[PDB]
């Protein structure tokens, strides 16, 4: 509350390892389909049931840019990133496999440079 403060918590290296973790994303072989934002021209259905579509290359111009206020906020993109996958995808297509993939990787390099 006022004047009462705890401990300071060292965030000084949260853009560098937020950064370091988008890369390890961006590289394995299962992003292709989260790579860049799903065509809403080409893509029928996808405009009108997904209300914020979100994709990698999106979650990097706005970490380059001071965009997330912090590391929380990165964390809900990337996360949305997976939840519109499954709202869209049937768990049993290269897609929605793909989705579930990238996810559990995405919270294992999560918890182990953070918690």
């Amino acid at each position: 509350s006022m004047s009462v403060k705890k401990p300071k918590r060292d965030d000084s290296k949260d853009l560098a390892l937020c950064s370091m973790i988008l890369t390890e994303m961006e590289t394995h072989e299962d992003a292709w389909p989260f790579l860049l934002p799903v065509n809403l021209k080409l893509v029928p259905g996808y405009k009108k049931v997904i209300k914020k579509p979100m994709d990698f290359s999106t979650i990097r111009e706005k970490l380059s840019s001071g965009q997330y206020p912090n590391l929380e906020t990165f964390a809900l993109d990337v996360r949305l990133v997976f939840d519109n996958c499954e709202t869209f995808n049937e768990d049993d297509s290269d897609i929605g496999r793909a989705g579930h993939n990238m996810r559990k990787y995405f919270e294992k390099k999560w918890t182990d440079t953070f918690k």
